[PDB]
């Protein structure tokens, strides 16, 4: 719950979460981020589309 209360609110999958979170988060397919994010989709999908932006941006960053 911890991670959903976030998640459904300001959890940050792009520099906030780390190497296994990213991933696992990565893998939040629609479906799950859906709920856990009860949003609209274009809206939680936005959210996870900018996490994933970061994700390769902090690691082309090294």
């Amino acid at each position: 719950s911890h991670i959903l209360t976030a998640l459904r609110e300001k959890q940050a999958p792009e520099l906030s979460l780390s190497s296994q979170d990213l991933e696992l988060v990565t893998k939040e397919d629609p479906k799950a981020l859906a709920v856990a994010l009860n949003w609209d989709i274009k809206k939680t999908e936005t959210v996870q589309e900018a996490c994933e932006r970061e994700l390769a941006l902090r690691l082309q960053q090294t």
